RNA sequence: CGAGGGAGCGAGACCCGUCGCCGCGCUCUCCCCCCUCGGGGGGGCCGGGCCACCCCUCCCACGGCGCGACCGCUCGGGGCGG
């Protein structure tokens, strides 16, 4: 699992180019010239008598709602609050003091 | 300031993925170096020739200078008729 090979100018820009990639990657040397109604899916268990019996897993609801609502699109851009970016000012540095305005601790100067 | 749409209503096997696009990151090749919360970062693997970086020669385009040839206007000398 090697890094990257290329560094970034700019947010979402290669830095060198696609052949200097093929170069960089060594593309060149790597070719890789590289030309049911019988058995059951997945059942476990068994019985004591009249032989083993065959469980189904994730059986099939017993009630069914009237209506149900359709699927979405996934709107191909979100992501979970835990994968977010953590933005912070430039101001804000260790050892700064702070002044907290909205806490019941109003108007009273913190140590970040 | 706004988000306004919703490509699964199958039985023994998903109640989901994703199309085109810039690409990138890794692996089915090999290594090395740096910083250590294994991750990140960096150097890569190799030959080639086009655009073209430093010296040369061709064809074309443009402008200027000079030379030669042809068409034109006009300033004279000579002869003819007037």
């Amino acid at each position: 699992p090697h890094c990257s090979r290329n560094p970034v100018l700019v947010r979402g820009i290669g830095r060198y180019s696609r052949s200097a990639m093929y170069s960089r990657k060594a593309l060149y040397k790597r070719k890789y010239a590289a030309p049911v109604l019988a058995t059951v899916t997945k059942p476990v268990g068994g019985d004591k008598n009249g032989g083993t019996r065959v469980v189904k897993l994730r059986k099939m609801p017993r009630y069914y709602p009237t209506e149900d609502v359709p699927r979405k699109l996934l709107s191909h851009g979100r992501k979970p609050f835990s994968q977010h970016v953590r933005k912070l000012r430039a101001s804000i540095t260790p050892g700064t003091i702070l002044i907290i305005l909205t806490g019941r601790h109003r108007g009273k100067r913190v140590v970040f």
